[PDB]
């Protein structure tokens, strides 16, 4: 049993702007719980953000900062990510598993966790990536990863990486809405949804959000 | 012609503490005049840090952030980080050729500089990268990239990297020291080394750039 995210939407806020970020993030706060603060805002605001957020509106912060290094700069990293107050990080599997467990241990000393990134939602994705998810996400489930990100824009590999996970790992998925992919459809696979243009860009965010989840509400 | 980077020698400072990065980073200047700055520092120190490095220093400023997401985000990403004042930005390839076009692009429009990363030194970089790697390579090669990272820790990989991106692109690569990567060896192939932990590590960090220097004073 594990307890899904508010309306199985997560808001990635990419806005670059502190102003704007906390303007959207509030309007939206009813129908979400939990953000995902990715590098475009953090590199324009600071890690302190990640904090703010957090205080601000009491929601889960989920750090997406890709991690893709070798296991002793992962670590230090993950340290920076988590003393700033995240309560987890997304890593990539395309390094391999001594990268992802350098961020593992890290993760299993400060109490927080790491999703693994499987496969990519964009176009590019299909030239290296895709051949090599399966395999990623098997070396997840080696490595006792229990949290995932697989694509909205291709259900048919968010289908196939469920496989390989199983139903008691949690699958988070990006690429809906402005990359084409269908919260609904998506559903069927992963536990929750990542939003990001279609509610930070719409002129109510609030409307937005809350249209998405009319469209699902039967899932929830 | 391309003007060699100071001693065919690049620090990694990945000190995380503002005071500790300045000490070892003033201490080698007279050997370094091009200073790669990571995650691990500007995440601890923030953004600031890359113009203060700048500033203070005069020295060149590689922001290895190995940008790793969809096209979208890494155009992001890409002018936070030279807005801030980067001279050069790190990219992976394994994510694809519209996620690096996406950085090519905004470093045309800054006047700045992309370095491809190929193939990874750690020990995981087997696992998925190294069978990506020649096309990684070879798809740099077909989007004009001039200038590649590739690891000292396998220098028959440096070599068919180099074969690859050819005589007239600019190569540098990590794994010196610590990760067993050889001074000498690497520049057979390599432009210039990096080096992290070899220098700031030592009780003197002049006295270790200095000494790295001294074994490879015939190839400067
Ligand atoms: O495969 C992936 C993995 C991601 O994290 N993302 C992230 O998810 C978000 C997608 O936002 P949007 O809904 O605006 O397309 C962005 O923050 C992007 O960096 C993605 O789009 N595809
Ligand atoms: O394949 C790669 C690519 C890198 O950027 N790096 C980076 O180069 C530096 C290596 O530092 P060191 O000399 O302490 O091993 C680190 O900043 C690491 O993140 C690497 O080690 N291997």
């Amino acid at each position: 049993d594990v307890m899904d995210v508010m309306n199985r939407l997560i808001l990635a806020m990419d806005l670059m702007n502190r102003d704007d970020a906390l303007r959207v993030t509030g309007e939206v706060r009813e129908y979400i719980d939990t953000v995902k603060i990715g590098y475009p805002l953090v590199l324009s605001e600071g890690m302190d953000i990640i904090a703010e957020f957090r205080k601000r509106f009491g929601c889960r912060i989920i750090a997406d900062f890709k991690v893709a290094d070798i296991p002793e700069t992962n670590e230090k990293i993950c340290r920076a990510t988590f003393k700033a107050g995240a309560d987890a990080i997304i890593v990539h599997g395309f390094p391999g598993a001594d990268s992802v467990r350098a961020c593992l241990n890290v993760a299993e000393e400060m109490g927080r966790e790491v999703f693994l990134l499987t496969e990519m939602s964009h176009p590019g994705a299909e030239m290296f990536i895709q051949g090599a998810a399966d395999e990623i996400a098997r070396m997840g489930v080696d490595l006792g990863v229990k949290n995932y990100v697989g694509p909205s824009s291709r259900p048919e590999r968010l289908s196939r990486l469920r496989e390989i996970i199983g139903q008691d790992s949690f699958l988070i998925s990006p690429g809906v809405g402005a990359q084409g992919g269908d919260p609904g459809e998506t559903l069927r696979f992963a536990d929750a949804i990542i939003v990001g243009r279609s509610i930070y860009l719409a002129d109510n965010p609030a409307a937005a959000a809350a249209g998405i989840i009319e469209s699902i509400k039967d899932l929830l």
